[PDB]
C-alpha cells in the first residue's frame, strides 16, 4: 500500500486560489483527491496552510494536514506532513499536485510500485520529448539514466549532446532529434523516512546553479529510479485558459 500527499497550491500568480476553483460541480482539488484515491492508495493526504481550503477539502471527506506559512521548499511540507501525521518512515509516499484533475491514476500507481520494485528511497517518471523546441527549452526538465532506469543526471540544458547535429548547429528548431530524450515529470515517490533525510542535508551549489532540488539527492548519492511513464499527464492547470480546457475535456466525457 501507499500514501497520496496533495500539495493544494492555492497560491498563484495568474489563477489565484485555484484549488477551490469550480471544474464541473467540483473543486479542482476534488478532483484530483479523488484520481489519488483511483490509483488504489491507502490513505489520501490534502496538505495546506490555507483555512478556507481545508475546510472545503473536509466537505468532501479528505484527511487534510496543515502545513506551516513558512519559507521552506516543497519537499520541506512534505515533511511537515510525515512528521505532524507520524508517518512510519517506511511508509510509501507519493506526491502529486494539487493542480492537476487529470492526472492519470495509472501513474500514480505506477511510480508507488517502482519504489518497491526496485527498492530505492526516491522514484520518479519522465516522457518522451519529440520537438526540438520543447529540448531546448530550460524550462523542460531533461533526464537520463542508466541501463535499469537510475538516474545519471537531470539538467535544463540538453542532454545527451547530438555531436553530429548540434555541432555548429544555426536552427534549432528544425533540427531532427534521436529518439533518446527524457523531459522529467514531476511526480515522485519517497520512503517517508527519507524526506526528512533528503530536507536534513545541507544546500547544493549543484541545485542552487540549475535551480533542481532533486539534485540535492543525485550530490549526496542516493540512487533515484525514473522509468518511462505509462501514460502523459496534462501539464497543472494554472491559467484561465487551462481551465477552461480541463472544464471543456471534463464536459465533452460524460454526454
Amino acid at each position: 500500500s501507499f500514501t497520496v500527499i496533495i500539495p493544494a497550491r492555492f497560491a498563484s500568480s495568474r489563477l489565484p486560489g485555484k484549488p477551490l476553483a469550480d471544474i464541473k460541480g467540483k473543486p479542482m482539488i476534488q478532483h484530483v483527491f479523488e484520481k489519488a484515491l483511483q490509483s488504489g492508495a491507502s490513505r489520501v493526504i490534502i496538505a495546506t496552510d490555507n483555512e478556507n481550503v481545508a475546510d472545503v477539502a473536509k466537505s468532501f471527506g479528505a484527511e487534510v494536514c496543515m502545513t506551516s506559512v513558512n519559507h521552506n521548499s516543497g519537499t520541506e511540507r512534505l515533511a511537515e506532513v510525515v512528521e505532524k501525521l507520524a508517518i512510519p518512515d517506511n511508509e510509501i509516499i507519493v506526491n502529486i499536485q494539487g493542480d492537476e484533475p487529470l492526472i492519470p491514476p495509472v501513474i500514480v500507481r505506477q511510480v508507488a510500485d517502482n519504489l518497491a520494485k526496485f527498492n530505492v528511497n526516491m522514484a520518479s517518471l519522465a516522457v518522451k520529448i519529440h520537438d526540438a523546441e520543447e529540448l531546448f527549452n530550460p524550462n523542460a526538465v531533461k533526464v537520463l539514466t542508466d541501463k535499469d532506469g537510475y538516474v545519471l543526471y537531470f539538467s535544463r540544458s540538453v542532454i545527451p549532446y547530438d555531436r553530429d547535429q548540434f555541432m555548429n548547429l544555426q536552427d534549432v528548431q528544425k533540427v531532427q532529434l534521436s529518439d533518446a530524450y527524457l523531459r522529467h515529470i514531476g511526480i515522485y515517490a519517497y520512503r517517508a523516512g527519507f524526506i526528512k533525510q533528503y530536507v536534513q542535508w545541507a544546500p547544493t551549489q549543484l541545485e542552487n546553479l540549475e535551480k533542481l532540488e532533486q539534485l540535492r539527492v543525485l550530490y549526496n548519492g542516493e540512487r533515484i529510479h525514473v522509468e518511462l511513464a505509462k501514460e502523459v499527464p496534462a501539464v497543472g492547470v494554472d491559467t484561465a485558459e487551462d481551465l477552461e480546457k480541463v472544464r471543456a475535456i471534463l464536459a465533452a466525457n460524460g454526454s
